[PDB]
């Protein structure tokens, strides 16, 4: 499997009117997110910045990237939709090239892209104002998880995949920034979770079981529990 071509990616995605201002690829690092936070922490403006790592402390079998966004100009109660928008971007960028029926793949709230029941990719948002750092990990050539390879992509072009992924990610971030109602609708159309019976595990061995009915303006899960609405903030759920 070839390495990423840093130069080609830059020619493609930067700049004008692209929202990506910078992009770097590094052979190795611990976290893409930490590296980016370190940079902001130290006074860097990381909005629009992409960091890709060939390996995170096997190498080059996943696409791992992180992006930075300035969120401060957006209402704090909509930040929660940013990590959701990111998964949609991953599913969208990867669906066209996939053997399975689109219906078998979907979004699992709040962090996961699933194909045929197995985790294709994960999303990690960490906030650090004025920024949020979105981290993506997609299994290209890798518990019970899955990869584009297992999914029929015979030879995946990480360069092409990363490139498409950044393009959708840019599209969704824009929609999120614009309070676009389509982002939420697109997210619902592809949710595995909505319409599903789910259990939410809560600290202390507590759990709630209900039917996921919607996602609220803040990105939280709405459960129908016997006709009462219970809303939960981002956390982990199990389908049933």
């Amino acid at each position: 499997r070839p390495p990423l071509d840093e130069r080609s990616l830059r020619d493609q995605l930067i700049g004008a009117g692209s929202g990506w201002r910078q992009l770097d690829v590094v052979a190795q690092t611990g976290s893409t997110n930490a590296d980016l936070l370190a940079r902001a922490a130290s006074g860097a403006d990381i909005d629009g910045v992409v960091l890709i790592a060939e390996h995170q402390t096997t190498a080059r079998a996943q696409i791992i990237l992180s992006v930075g966004v300035r969120v401060v100009d957006v209402p704090v109660q909509a930040w929660g939709w940013l990590s959701l928008a990111a998964g949609l971007a991953v599913l969208d960028s990867v669906a066209p090239l996939i053997a399975v029926p689109p219906a078998e793949t979907g979004l699992k709230w709040p962090n996961d892209v699933l194909a045929r029941g197995g985790k294709l990719a994960g999303i990690l948002a960490e906030v650090a104002q004025p920024f949020v750092v979105l981290g993506v990990g997609l299994n290209v050539t890798q518990p019970d998880a899955t990869s584009l390879l297992d999914l029929g992509v015979a030879a995946p072009d990480r360069n092409r995949i990363a490139s498409r992924l950044l393009r959708e990610l840019e599209a969704r971030i824009i929609q999120w920034r614009n309070a676009n109602p389509q982002l939420a609708a697109d997210y619902r159309a592809r949710s595995l979770t909505i319409g599903s019976r789910v259990r939410v595990e809560l600290p202390g061995g507590q759990d709630v079981v209900g039917i996921a009915r919607d996602i609220d303006d803040q990105g939280r899960l709405c459960l129908d529990v016997g006709g009462r609405t219970v809303v939960v903030s981002a956390g982990d759920v199990v389908h049933l």
